[PDB]
């Protein structure tokens, strides 16, 4: 079995669809508004705002298809794909960071990116002219961190922090390590948020939503994930 | 060989990813923001909003499981499906439709289903409690005509349509049978638009992305569409 053939389609979309580009303008332009709509509020701290990078300000779908072509799934040659830093930045992401820091707001780039991956990050960041580039501003994952939390709560303990940009739900507080069922739920629950203070893009590619399908043990072989995935479609008959 | 398997991660996010529900909570949360900012800005003709049906209000994805658990491609089962008339409701989609009504706005559903198919359209309408599921309201896909900007100006001749929902740039105007350049430099261009007048769901399992990619000819080889496919992924150095 070619697991990698099973992304095709979903890598596809994501690299040329219209359709997907527009998602990340919708989700942009969204946030900008509540952004305004926060300041005009006002905030007891100084306002901050929190984004994930992969796949929400950086896309690495090369990366993807890289898989694709070669047949080998990620995390094969993903640290060669980081130091080279040349992810391009999706849709609106620049022009509403920058807008953001205009407003004086600050940003956070937590991302699950390595700590040893700082310096080939603030490369890309500098690159694409991603604003507040920096170690201050950049939080990547420790080694034996699990999730984001700490990072979000650090930075609530001096700023009052008034959105949250991701592709993944655990770009957001409350959803972290759940089943499927149970994070399907949470998003049911939460269901308020999602363009208020959750900004979501669409990432089919990859994420906690295949994690979740696997309890998070990625050391599946590839005929156990086939078998999972395929189990896991809801097929009408 | 087998062009099925490539839907498959796909098909899965589309049907168990947290994130998908989420992003369909956005659309529809953010269209309900905007509805109201509309009215509250007063019309020249009675307000309405125009959706698609087919992943926009109406979840078809069982059936592409379905493709994809056999290996038989579109459009093996597709009628069959159609007249089960057993979709659910996208999240958010009722509530939002409810509450549109409610505010005094007409809601037309215009779809590329087929005229044919309008019974079994009304019963699934009817089934998952989408208000105004009658012909006056269900303008369906004349086999004469392409697209749906007919259906658009006419409902425009009586109305002022303040949104429009769907998953496919072609249920907005100015998308219709484009090249993926022109069609993706459209979304760059109408940026402004999209979750202001034009509400986008994230769809890759299927769409105009895929046809354009195909020049809209799909009596093509799957050996052809499979080099396209492969063609048009970008891997890295
Ligand atoms: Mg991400
Ligand atoms: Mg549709």
């Amino acid at each position: 079995v070619k697991l990698t053939d099973q992304q095709l389609m979903a890598d596809l979309w994501y690299q040329t669809a219209g359709e997907m580009k527009a998602l990340y303008y919708q989700g942009y332009n969204t946030g900008q508004l509540k952004l305004d709509a926060a300041l005009a509020k006002g905030t007891e701290k100084k306002p901050a705002i929190v984004l994930d990078l992969d796949e929400t300000v950086l896309d690495n779908s090369p990366h993807q298809a890289m898989s694709v072509k070669t047949g080998k799934g990620y995390p094969y040659k993903w640290d060669d794909w980081i130091n080279k830093a040349e992810a391009e930045a999706l849709p609106g992401s620049i022009d509403f960071l920058k807008y953001t820091e205009s407003k004086g707001v600050d940003i956070y780039y937590i991302s699950n990116r390595k700590t040893n991956q700082l310096d080939a990050t603030i490369k890309n960041l500098e690159r694409v002219g991603a604003p507040q580039a920096t170690k201050e501003h950049i939080l990547l994952q420790d080694p034996k961190e699990k999730g984001k939390e700490k990072r979000r709560e650090l930075v609530s303990q001096t700023h009052d922090i008034v959105l949250f940009f991701g592709d993944n739900l655990s770009d957001f507080t409350g959803f972290d390590g759940k089943s499927v069922k149970d994070r399907n739920q949470a998003v049911t629950d939460s269901k308020a948020q999602f363009g208020e203070k959750f900004i979501i893009f669409p990432n089919p590619m990859y994420g906690d939503w295949e994690g979740a399908l696997y309890d998070y043990n990625f050391k599946k072989s590839d005929a156990e994930k086939d078998k999972i995935r395929h189990d896991n479609l809801k097929s009408f008959d």
